[PDB]
């Protein structure tokens, strides 16, 4: 059905076709790439942007802001701040911004979602019909899995290095280097890294082991916790760790890893006053009572959702969308 | 307020000591080191052992060290407090048991009968809650309970000593284990750490701490909040810069100020898990609650002696109202 | 806010005894005003806010002894003037937060400073002072120095000192128009008849009740104490003198520590079931004197119990509803 | 109806058939004598006999002691307590002590009921069956007001102290004398006295000011008051404020004036530690089941009885008559 393409931690890409792979460079390149080739016709343009910087003592990068061409529309995201700095005439809104979760979603109509975690991790759902006529980092979306390493020109090249540095935005940024392990660079933390990242290899995630393999995972965790040792490690395992709970969630299944421990969530927050009202849902809460949204309305999409949401009291059931509470009905 | 006739010793993060009497110093040296001892020796006026020892380890390529495994031996009875649980190695005949524990909010609460309560959260940090009654009688690293600050670094040796480090090592326990020294700079150690040790500590000097900055000063726990976050290149920096926020939030609530810090971005808590599935009966509390029914305090008898409970508890219905002490629930009464 | 737990005791009574916070005691009395307690020591300013407080004593008898009547209070502008139960507030800028937490405890009405001095009035010719530490030979007054030593007082307004009790209250004395005082004759010898009925009284005070109490506070004096204030007081509500002097001492031995329930339905009852609400029996005497309470002024966690020894009627709130409504006179499970 | 004498204080005496008047003296004095000639009149001979010692100094007598007669049964009473001396082991006890209220209740199967508040004052209540067969200081029980201060050997005149003295039993005891104003004699204590004694002006009686005066107990109260002057004035305040209450709530009025401000009780030192069953019920409790007291025996026995009272809780409501306590069924 709907593909599914995932870029997250210290690049660490995962391509709409299962490809994955490794690249890293201070500069902005494009996810996927709506008018391959310009064919601006019988298709609506778009794209998404990332943003790039060195996050450690290695030199490897990570995303930090994420910038979507979308029809006329420039949409800027930063630090869970949504900017807008393109608009139309048309004035239709074709995104909608809402907060499900500890994920920051935007939906158009034309069949895109992005599902971008507001620190540093980005999800990019596509619906069957672009099959086939997109193309960058996510690959070009066919049913073929090699073909996927295709700089900007048409021309394939299986160096993973020249596959990444043809799809900068500018010349200016420089080209990317091979990055060395950073675990070889600061083996200190190694042990640490490896203590942290055994829950991927705990019983928690045991269930999950049979459909989604966590080998690759597991490395990625252990090199992230090897690597951003210029601060907040913690903020890289979880990010790792969370990537895994929405791969495992991609498939259908839920777990709850997030313990007190390790990773844990705030909802209590949230929380009204004296009222409580809110609860961490592993799996998410699909169709919830909110103002665009009522009892009426209801979407199964955006499959894998999880952190604090609206225990809606059966009385003023309606969610209140932009004052956070329950409301018998919305303006 | 301005306050008088109380005291608590705190140690925290790598080596910051905060004495009875109000003395603050670093220190270093993976060893075990003597907290407090009343006795003073041979002669036991009519007290317990009242020894509490603590054994440090090495934790960071910096040389910096930290305290991860606490004893307190009193009446015989010794007690370990490592990896997060209350270990007992020692029992006496006396089948009067001198200690209690509770888990009072985040802190592992270890309260004695002799007017002694312990505040351990489990991660390298530990506050000596002591009671007036042995003013003038603690000989230890906590200082001498004299009132006064400069004394207090009389050493093992009983002669005041202007070296901290002197000090420490006249007051350590093994002598086969190594002497300290000089503790390196941890940012000029690891520069690169530093922009991201000032944003995180510069909570301290926001505004969520406005009211205590007037009581009580944040300078020298900001220093340590960045000291600690620069030293931590080992892994888990969050857990020191918690740690490292919490002595100052535990601070501001032992002279009685109310103060909320916590929030999702940083230091955030996850009460709910320990929710029952649809009941939402436990909640966050900054002061923490004062005193509730409990299965060990079935009557609404309230100790209210320590300030500060931090975490997060249980906010029983009305029915079902005395908390289990045991299964973590508001049943209806206790055994 | 905050009190220091260190704290010194002047306590004066009945027909005019003195208890000084060093511990000398004397007999005094005279129709004029006093300066019990005196911060500044004459006019010689300092860091600390000048706080001092007064009594008027008039006439309470035919052997003309005085006892203190009114209570009047003077700490940074603030005027407050205590009779008949009542409180009046005189000095009151508004520019300024109010210094003084007045609040009603047992039979007495404490009124807390947040200088850290607390005084304790018994509505009839006794007044408690309890003082900080801080203030250790810096006060001067009626209730002594505060110092160590306790022959050292009697120190004259103009800073020296005479020996002589009446001297050192003529001195002392505030009215410059108001005339000397002198010790009178003996109550007893004036009304013969009512020794033995006083002594019968103040027998209790030898009794076995108070035999705790011996072996700390010496009775003795508090015994002459009791029988020359029941000598007197001839104008009517003897029992009220006799209460009064009783229960001097037994503030005397809770500031010891000791606990000593002597109030019995036939000496010196306390009507405590009036107070309690209609098919309801929460108040209930406590000799000791409960530490704290659970009230919207004092929250359910705030225990702060730096004086001891406040025997009164005391509501026992429910466990289900700890917290106390003070004004409302309920016990509650919250506060606004 | 039933006939009520009263007497309280320093020789304030109330007849049966409403005659108020004073006297004094210190000597033994036949309250009533149930045969007026002294004859059989073919009925047993009951007599209480009080002794009203000097108080104070200033020259008022005051009961002390009451003495009882009745068919060899002699209970001598002072020190609120009954001291049984006289008694036949024919026939059966004809009294029972009770002590409801702050009253010490004596009550006799003849019909004739005492009320004592073991201090200088004693209330006495009379079936009218002894109507025109009584004689004694109280007065014969006649429904005449104006033939009372009969002296003995039946004879009436019109000077109080010869009726009282004619009505004395011991033969060598002093001859009484006109009293003197005790508020003259001690006008510093006038003052006092006035003031404390307006509380029968004040507005707590004035419910009960229209169905019977209060002048005279005024009067009497601060007669009483100027008269204290040994120690205890209180005592006598007090005696007098509830002579008053009591003869207001002889007619059916229910007055509540104690306050810890005046004549306060101490109904809590009754009470056990967390066992509040006493309370003050200033109307009186007419129903009661103290162990003899039949359980569910909703009777009346007098009618006034001020007083703390045990309340009983539900459970176990018998009430002790010997440990003050409440217990399931007293044998
Ligand atoms: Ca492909
Ligand atoms: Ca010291
Ligand atoms: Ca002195
Ligand atoms: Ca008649």
């Amino acid at each position: 059905g709907s593909a599914t393409c995932a870029v997250y931690g210290d690049g660490h890409y995962l391509t709409f076709d299962g490809q994955s792979y490794s690249f890293n460079g201070d500069c902005e390149y494009t996810l996927v790439q709506n008018h391959c080739g310009g064919k601006d016709s019988t298709q609506d343009s778009f794209r998404v942007v990332t943003e790039n910087v060195p996050c450690g003592t290695t030199g490897t990068t990570c995303s930090k802001a994420i910038k979507i061409f979308l029809g006329g529309f420039e949409l800027k995201l930063s630090h869970g701040k949504v900017e807008v700095i393109g608009t139309d005439e048309s004035q239709e809104v074709p995104y909608t911004i809402q907060q499900m979760g500890i994920y920051l979603v935007v939906d158009t109509d034309i069949g895109l979602v992005l599902l971008w975690d507001k620190k540093t991790s980005i999800f990019i759902n596509l619906s069957p019909e672009f099959k086939g006529r997109v193309c960058g980092l996510c690959g070009n979306f066919d049913d073929i899995a090699v073909n996927d390493f295709a700089t900007r020109s048409r021309s394939v090249v299986g160096d993973v290095l020249e596959f990444g540095n043809s799809w900068k935005l500018s010349p200016s940024c420089p080209d990317a280097l091979a990055p060395k392990d950073p675990c070889t660079a600061n083996p200190f933390r190694k042990s640490w890294a490896q203590k942290q990242c055994s829950i991927l290899h705990g019983p928690t995630f045991a269930a999950c082991h049979a459909h989604v393999e966590p080998a690759r995972y597991y490395e990625a965790c252990v090199n992230d916790a090897c690597a951003c040792d210029s601060g907040g490690d913690c903020e890289c395992f979880c990010t790792a760790v969370a990537a895994y709970a929405q791969a495992c969630h991609e498939v259908g299944l839920c777990v709850s890893w997030r313990t007190p421990s390790i990773c844990p969530l705030f909802c209590d927050y949230y929380n009204p006053e004296g009222q409580c009202e809110w609860h961490y849902q592993p799996c998410g809460v699909p169709c919830l009572r909110t103002c665009r949204n009522p009892r009426g309305d209801c979407l199964r999409d955006v499959r894998g959702l999880e952190g604090c949401y609206p225990k809606c009291p059966p009385e003023a059931p309606i969610f209140d969308e932009d004052k956070m509470q329950c409301v018998a009905t919305c303006p």
